[PDB]
């Protein structure tokens, strides 16, 4: 943390944050969501970390270089340690990325090493090559070298993500799937796990062995698992929470903005809210059905009438303001909603659905007052504009993510937030073999467009290919884009260091501090 000369700090440097839901896991190789990564940044530290404005900065790696953007050399700081006092070496990075790549780990982010184009990942992922073949190597204890199959200019931006953080082999090999329990876990970030009571709290305390420990201010942070955005806010107002999770209740927001204007933080956010369609299951394997649902949803009602928190109506998957995106607005988004409804109705008639034998299906969401309210509104809009009958289902966060990966659904509420600020952070998730493809979408034409982005000379050409890849995805109606998110959350006035300027929201509790109040 960089406390402003002049500010006085409080005596007790404790922080309470809501975290949206109970994490899937604390193992960096088993996580995929925002709740999981909020915890993961305070516990595990990879090669690079984000600074308070979101820029890639020194993490375990104090300095690095690249050869033709294809060979990256990371110089690890000589004092990096694990919470047990042991040294963090380039060998821990070797072992960890091999464990991420191994199909036996089953990581939802195994494909992050494919996004980075590390040599040999595809065969390793396919089980054709053993994980020991991965293009990484410890040149010496403090020198980690990565070799990629194509130049990847933004390679370093990928590295602040939890799946490329190191995991402690001794703990992992001795305790198996119990390595993350408090009595067993070994960590390397600014904090260490003090307590974890399922569905109640996660308590982290300062990790004295952190290399940047003199700059850590907050001695303890608790993360709550509250999925009701109403209860999160209520507990914030009662004084129990200093930082709400960043999902705001529709019910109370207008009230909050007028009653405590300066605690309502509302900042840019590279996330997209959409309805995920299970592309591999009839009748969702018919593009006419997918397109009719995409066109019949009325985003203006959703964004401006039901929610009205500053979200922008969406027509793509990658947010148009991502760095390096220059997207082509599609024709259907230029029409009036009435015309969208008429085309939508024709498309479903063509697919054979009647007013008397309508298309019916489940609309699944992760338990939440926000998502429930939006899904009730969406079901009514679709009923009214297209004649579809939807049945709402809700699942708890962890269960919900497992359903999506397994394909045990029809249509699901969804949100993807960038892992790095560059369009392939969104576009790589729709690749046929990506481990993050819960759309179950497979388009050889889309895969090629993305693969050609690593084979071209200039950024102009890359940017045009990302626009064509968004167009192919829209033409296939793989999803129903709804809105681009704003990052909206309540932060008490004594919480310092939360600037709201990082469009990925990669908050580190070591960078925050309690102002005396
Ligand atoms: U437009
Ligand atoms: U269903």
């Amino acid at each position: 943390a960089d406390v402003p000369a002049g500010v006085q700090l409080a005596d007790k440097q404790t922080l309470v944050r809501n975290n949206g839901s109970e994490v899937q896991s604390l193992d960096p190789h088993k996580i995929e969501g925002v709740p999981e990564s909020n915890v993961s940044r305070d516990l595990f530290e990879g090669l690079l970390i984000s600074d308070v404005e979101g820029h890639p900065s020194p993490g375990v790696a104090e300095k690095w270089e690249n050869k033709d953007f294809k060979v990256w050399t990371f110089h690890l700081r000589e004092n990096a340690k694990w919470s047990d006092g042991t040294p963090v070496t380039a060998h821990d990075f070797v072992y960890s990325w091999q464990r991420l790549a191994d199909p036996n780990t089953a990581s939802p982010y195994a494909s992050y090493l494919q996004y980075g184009h590390i040599a040999n990942i595809d065969d390793i992922i396919a089980g054709k090559k053993p994980a020991t073949d991965l293009g990484v190597k410890a040149l010496d204890d403090h020198t980690f070298e990565v070799t990629l199959s194509e130049p990847v200019p933004y390679f370093y931006k990928l590295l602040v993500h939890p799946s490329v953080s190191p995991v402690p082999k001794s703990a992992v090999e001795k305790f198996g799937d119990k390595w993350t329990q408090p009595a067993n876990i070994v960590t390397n970030g600014a904090y260490k796990l003090k307590n974890w009571v399922v569905n109640e709290r996660i308590v982290l305390e300062r990790n004295p062995q952190y290399w940047d420990n003199a700059k850590t201010v907050i001695n303890q942070v608790t993360y709550l698992p509250i999925s009701s955005e109403v209860t999160d806010v209520n507990r914030y107002r009662s004084g129990e929470i200093d930082m709400t999770y960043n999902n705001m209740p529709i019910e109370l927001f207008q009230k909050l903005k007028k009653e405590i204007p300066n605690e309502v933080r509302v900042d840019p956010y590279l996330c997209t809210y959409y309805y995920e369609i299970n592309n591999q299951k009839a009748p969702f394997n018919d593009v006419r059905v997918r397109t009719a649902l995409k066109l019949a949803l009325d985003r203006d009602i959703i964004v401006n009438k039901v929610k009205n928190q500053g979200d922008l109506p969406a027509y793509s998957y990658t947010p148009p303001y991502t760095d390096g995106a220059k997207l082509v607005e599609p024709e259907w988004f230029k029409w009036s909603q009435q015309k969208r409804n008429e085309e939508a109705k024709k498309l479903l008639a063509e697919a054979g659905f009647t007013a008397d034998k309508p298309l019916t299906f489940d609309l699944l969401y992760n338990t939440s007052d926000l998502h429930k309210k939006l899904a009730i509104a969406v079901a009514s809009i679709w009923k009214k504009n297209l004649g579809v009958n939807v049945n709402l289902e809700n699942q708890e966060w962890k269960t919900f993510l497992d359903t999506r990966h397994q394909g045990t659904f029809d249509v699901a509420r969804a949100g993807w937030c960038a892992d790095y600020n560059e369009p392939t952070s969104f576009l790589n998730t729709m690749l046929s073999d990506s481990s993050n493809n819960t759309a179950h979408y497979k388009s050889p034409a889309f895969d090629k467009l993305i693969a050609d982005t690593l084979k071209v000379a200039d950024d102009t050409q890359r940017s045009e290919l990302y626009a064509k890849a968004e167009q192919q995805l829209d033409k296939d109606s793989a999803i129903v884009p709804v809105y681009y998110y704003v990052n909206a959350r309540l932060v008490k006035p004594w919480v310092g260091g939360y600037t709201g300027k990082d469009p990925l929201d990669n908050i580190y509790v070591k960078n925050l501090y309690i102002i005396k109040h």
